[PDB]
């Protein structure tokens, strides 16, 4: 996987900041963002998102349908976000928003 050319409207560092951003919040470390750890990543972000809603927003970017978050997929929510393609109620475009990110 190749985030270079998957998503070349990200800068180096914007890409950089991402990957940190996704190392904070996976806790166990093994490469995934999986429920429990977005759950928690809502709340220290300040917008809580109830049960079915967290596994609402993984499912938008959870395009090999095992229900965490690998960080092409992560990276994948700033990019819905950034082009609008985000639903405009979906918990996504919260945690852009809240990220310190833009
Ligand atoms: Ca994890
Ligand atoms: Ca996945
Ligand atoms: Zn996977
Ligand atoms: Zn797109």
């Amino acid at each position: 996987f190749n985030p270079y050319t998957e998503f070349p409207e990200f800068s180096r560092r914007l890409l950089k900041d991402l990957e940190k951003m996704f190392k904070t919040y996976d806790a166990g470390r093994d490469g995934f963002i999986d429920l429990m750890e977005l759950k928690l990543m809502m709340e220290k972000l300040g917008a809580p998102q109830t049960h079915l809603g967290l596994k609402s927003m993984i499912k938008e970017v959870d395009e090999d349908f095992d229900g965490k978050l690998s960080f092409r997929e992560f990276l994948l929510i700033f990019h819905k976000a950034a082009a609008g393609e985000l639903q405009e109620d979906s918990g996504l475009l919260a945690l852009a928003k809240f990220s310190e990110i833009d």
